């Protein structure tokens, strides 16, 4: 496949729903070998089984909200793999009041910050502990929503993250440009996981998107998989500071009238 | 002028070179009433004089970092004054090493905390503690950077923070836009501030705005001061959710070739 | 006024509910002197009269699908203003099937091609054949609308055409603007004007952009008419090559959900 | 390779240089069936020596600025292909001088009619001369570049065409898209081709994305071509109505500073 002798390692693999999953499906498919992170132990086992479905035995946990967990999953990750060809930033977290109702409601000075520990800074303060060890033409990819770029209902807290998100991608690129290393994200369209049941209206959205994308269709974990894999592969050497959108085509629309 | 009997409450004024001061003399001129904050204790005095240039013997503590000063601040404004038909959130903060070379080699994931903090969080945060005394056709500004939406060199963290500024400005527009209340940014072109002293090589970004921006010219506090008259006013009573760049059209060329 | 002694020509003033003559309407309040222009010579009555509305006796005929008018337009208008201070292009026009249905099936070359000619060239067209009596300030102003930023339905091949001309909006300002003149266009929300009944379900988009847009009302000629007003003065002069959102902030949001 | 049996009509391959020619050699590597298209008489041997290249026979004339030869294309093509996989857009043009020196200088309304008509409209009205024969998950591809997003030097006209074009790539996709045919654009970097030849100062223009682009590096038609085959197979069936910039990171930094 396309991704050969290339070693990526992925982050939220949670269930067989997560968008982390569906791009681990891909890269697999296209020649990758695969290290996965955790968060918590209870979910040791479920994630060295869903490793072992991947031909991999490389599991390391990792909270990234605690500095320690992060420098310590690439000390651990050194001892496998002299370099890393590819990340995956899947990651995602807000309080639920935070991504519920109206947006002053639930904004708290904590909310915020927990949002954006998790599902923003996280994804620098990653590339910055891996780069002692970054092939020099590896590529770093994350998971973004249209939530940052306009106002969807009940995102709230959760778009201001996305937005600042999007502009570490810009800024990553530039950072870690001149090694060759490139840095994109996926936009992806609603699709039914484990934290989306924290998104109050996620089922208006389903099927607005279905309705109104010009593809007349939702995305699936296979399809941002895909473009997931594409963006992790020499294919796309040409491509970094990306926001690439994933999503049946809805983020160029205007839908509903 | 265009903006009588409208009361106007300024943050962010520290000299007479600060965007809030010519945000200040364009309201002023244009017939508000002004109200103004100030950070520290030693800056009371200060404040006052350049209140009282305007007019203005209404000035407020207000530490964004502190919860309890923020909710102090409209608290105390509300006994003077009745309601409050425009908010100007002109503050940004961020450790300067995380605003200095090599955007990795700044980032921590405690100045990454305070950049947020100060520079994002701190406008929805003020627009909910105000909420009780918002009036009908209120007008919220807070200011951005180009920054933002591009990667800038050594602006780094600061860009992060500015991305979530320019969301918040959306979802609050979708909040407290229902109630009537407008919500709108400005993403002015470089200004010699105290605060450009923290970008390092602040001054080749303003020879290359001077050179290569359309008009062939850096803008001042007049001019974005004027624009945010503007924004504050009845005559934007048709805008909302708006980034408007204020910098000679800059944002809008490929310039340097 | 803030447009003090500015004088100003006026395309598309067409009828009392034209977008032309919100603008016209804060332009002379705030103080301009009016110029205007008309197609056909059954039309010469009615501008006559709605100039007369406006104090003025300057009205001269353009159709801008001929070069000649054009450059007649401004030997005319030499004769009576020595200079030029503000230009505002308040012209569109497609075939009705181009603009009614299917993007294909009202696709074809010379649809295309009038669409084109008349909603986009004719913007710079005019603004070359001003340069030599334009102020060393002057303003140029253009109205667009969302259709050009995303796929709206029924607006087709106007999507189009608005691209270019906010495209136009860019290069002429770079163009212009060393001169010190400035370049904008503001994207207008929905008006039921004469043009607005060309757009089959044009009610449907009024209905949405009420019930979606975040201050839940759609926008008038007379706010569209304060921020032309506003971009045509010199508060506005660090503002070029901007497309500014007129539109109750609609063109932020993703409505329905 | 993971364009197996899908049959692709490729447009505007003239020389070893062309971005056709890295697509149609991206193509074949992942078993695509290649047909192509060239304009004029004289270049039907040289053609045919490259279609001979990908193991073709299949090549057709096409002036897409005449209305018989596009439906002329597809009526001869329907004699050895039943259906139609892919189809690419490479085509573009302006007079010399309306893509020189100033944006004005060179604005004529006939120049104007030229560049839309050949590298705008030709886009669609191709795509609807094919839809008789498109495949339901058949993809579209167009090349555009950064100059419709901002105003670049020397490229002026053309950044008009190039906006209506990617507008036409958004209203394509919601036209085709209910059939499931997905419509895309790549905005490459600088390469240096035929057409490249007509851009004054293309040199300093390269200069300058090596410079500045966050990889230090200009891409190729290789890289540019891998973009393509992704963007024409069913790895990015989740993918419509989407301009990918293929140009090292380019369009996301403010450079020369
Ligand atoms: N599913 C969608 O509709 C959708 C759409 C657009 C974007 N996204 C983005 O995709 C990413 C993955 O979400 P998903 O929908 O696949 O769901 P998922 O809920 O299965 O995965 C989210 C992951 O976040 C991880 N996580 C949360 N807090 C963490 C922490 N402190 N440390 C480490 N890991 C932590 C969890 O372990 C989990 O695997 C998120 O960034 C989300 O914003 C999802
Ligand atoms: N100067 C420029 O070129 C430029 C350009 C674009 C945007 N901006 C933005 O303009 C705004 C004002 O900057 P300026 O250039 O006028 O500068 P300035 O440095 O004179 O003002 C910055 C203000 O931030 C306040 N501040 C900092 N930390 C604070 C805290 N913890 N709590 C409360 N207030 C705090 C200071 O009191 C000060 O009044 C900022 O948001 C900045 O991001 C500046
Ligand atoms: N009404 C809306 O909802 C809306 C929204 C966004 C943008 N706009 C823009 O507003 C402008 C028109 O304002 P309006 O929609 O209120 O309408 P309007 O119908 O009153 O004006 C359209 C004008 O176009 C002029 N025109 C048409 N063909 C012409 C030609 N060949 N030469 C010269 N003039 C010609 C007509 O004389 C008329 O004055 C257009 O540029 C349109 O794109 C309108
Ligand atoms: N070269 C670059 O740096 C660059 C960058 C971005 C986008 N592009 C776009 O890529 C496309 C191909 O350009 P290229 O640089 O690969 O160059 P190229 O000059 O080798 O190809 C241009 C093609 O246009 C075709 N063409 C022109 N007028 C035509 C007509 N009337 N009918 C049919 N075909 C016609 C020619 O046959 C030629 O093959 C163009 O649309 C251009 O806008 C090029
Ligand atoms: C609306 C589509 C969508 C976007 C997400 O980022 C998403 O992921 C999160 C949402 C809120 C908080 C944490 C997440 F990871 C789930 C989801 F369904
Ligand atoms: C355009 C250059 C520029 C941008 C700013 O946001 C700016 O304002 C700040 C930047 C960093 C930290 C605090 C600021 F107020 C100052 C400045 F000179
Ligand atoms: C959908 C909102 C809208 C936008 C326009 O550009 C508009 O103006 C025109 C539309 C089609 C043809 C000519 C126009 F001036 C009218 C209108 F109602
Ligand atoms: C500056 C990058 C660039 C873009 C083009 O569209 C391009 O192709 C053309 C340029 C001008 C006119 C017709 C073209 F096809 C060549 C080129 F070098």
């Amino acid at each position: 496949g396309f991704l050969d002798g290339k070693r990526i390692l992925l982050t939220g693999l949670l269930s067989n729903r997560s968008i982390a999953y569906g791009i681990a499906k891909a890269c697999k498919r296209e020649g990758a070998e695969l290290a996965f992170t955790y968060v918590g132990d209870r979910f040791k086992d479920r994630i060295t089984e869903f490793a072992a479905e991947f031909g991999s035995e490389l599991v390391f946990p990792c909270d990234v909200a605690d500095d320690a967990q992060i420098d310590a999953l690439f000390a651990s990750l050194k001892t496998h793999w002299d370099s890393l060809d590819g990340l995956v930033h899947s990651i995602g977290f807000a309080p639920r009041e935070a991504i519920a109702g109206d947006f002053l409601d639930g904004l708290t000075r904590e909310n915020f910050r927990i949002a954006h520990d998790i599902s923003a800074y996280s994804f620098p303060a990653l590339a910055k502990a891996a780069l002692p060890m970054l092939s020099d033409d590896a590529s770093l990819l994350t998971l973004s929503y249209l939530g940052a770029e306009r106002a969807i209902p009940n995102y709230n807290t959760m778009g201001l993250a996305k937005a600042a998100l999007e502009a570490s991608v810009r800024y990553l690129a530039v950072s870690l440009g001149a090694k060759g290393v490139r840095v994109n994200a996926i936009s992806a369209g609603p699709i039914k996981t484990l934290a989306a049941s924290g998104i109050k209206s996620f089922g208006k959205i389903l099927d607005f998107v279905e309705s109104n994308s010009p593809l007349k269709r939702n995305v699936t974990i296979e399809q941002v998989g895909n473009a997931g894999a594409f963006l992790l592969s020499d294919l796309a050497s040409g491509v970094t500071a990306e926001v690439m959108h994933v999503d049946s085509g809805f983020n160029a629309v205007v839908g509903g009238m």
